DNA sequence: GCGCGTACGTGCGTTTAAGCGGTGCTAGAGCTGTCTACGACCAATTGAGCGGCCTTCGGCACCGGGATTCTGATGGGCGGCCGCGTAT
């Protein structure tokens, strides 16, 4: 389930919703919620340490 | 302020390559046309997430008890007080 299937530490089923409610393009590409959680986690980790 | 030094502006001549308009070629943008996959939407169920509320062990810095070391009144014995004092 999202983190699982994706294999990330970030919420994949949270940024998908905001990107569709922000109202960016007409519909949303399937690519992004998942990809978009990934880089975010990556940045998150780069600072903490 | 002043004074020394030199580098950077202004000139001419030499030189080098942009800009002009001439043609040719085909690549890659733009259009166009059909399919269908993927995202929005509506539904119903489920647990991740937020407020509300209070947890426990480890680490900084203040602490604890027991043997041991150093200071003080005590005391017999060898010496010195020279000055009042009794005896012949």
């Amino acid at each position: 389930t999202r983190s699982s299937r994706a294999g990330l530490q970030f919420p994949v089923g949270r940024v998908h919703r905001l990107l569709r409610k922000g109202n960016y393009a007409e519909r949303v590409g399937a690519g992004a919620p998942v990809y978009l959680a990934a880089v975010l986690e990556y940045l998150t980790a780069e600072i903490l340490e």
